[PDB]
């Protein structure tokens, strides 16, 4: 959805932490050689902000950009498909291991599903 | 009471106002070739602003100072005593000329002062 990302410094946080963390980005993009420049605030596109809120500085970097997460999802859901993976929309309630190994998933329909590979990305459950 | 000025930008303003008087200060200096430079905020001495109302750009102007307007009063005073003035503590009441020529001052005391030259700097009454 973006290339480039502006970022702006206004008076509206703690000093101790917006004019050190402004600095610590200049700083971290020389140091990495990435392209960008501070450019001047009437430069930045778009915004109106409150002539009491508004930025004082600009920093635009380049190719430092976004994704719409929701086309994201999809395209990956997409490829996986293509690529001959099998969704099954239901939930792991168990890893079953022994002597030291993983046997597979219990799911929360009730059914048990074996494998030898087992990759927990369930977000903040994952530990749990 | 100072050789340099530093003149500080914030958001405690108008946008249409603050934004365009910094830029159009910062090029008259470089127009004029007087030195000066743009500088950190932090490396500002002794200031210390409300985080929401801290300057975020600082412009460091070298040989724009100050005068203590008391002492520059009394320095005169007395500059003007050494060099033959006449210092008469009343104000005038009127000017008088005829033939289109000065004669003097009518004093607030009754009193006639003649003269051949008149200068008037009565500040906002000199008009009057």
């Amino acid at each position: 959805t973006a290339d480039d990302t502006v970022v702006l410094l206004n008076t509206v946080g703690h000093s101790a932490l917006d004019d050190a963390n402004f600095a610590a980005v200049l700083t971290a993009l020389k140091e990495a050689n990435a392209p960008h420049e501070e450019i001047a605030v009437e430069s930045v596109d778009w915004i109106d902000p409150d002539p009491n809120s508004r930025p004082l500085r600009a920093l635009h970097i380049e190719g430092e950009g976004s994704v719409d997460s929701g086309i994201l999802l999809a395209a990956l859901e997409r490829s996986f498909l293509q690529a001959g993976g099998r969704l099954h929309p239901v939930d792991a309630t168990e890893i079953r291991a022994s002597h030291g190994r993983v046997e597979g998933v219990v799911t929360d329909d009730g059914d048990f599903l074996p494998a030898g590979h087992v990759v927990v990305a369930a977000g903040a459950r994952s530990q749990r």
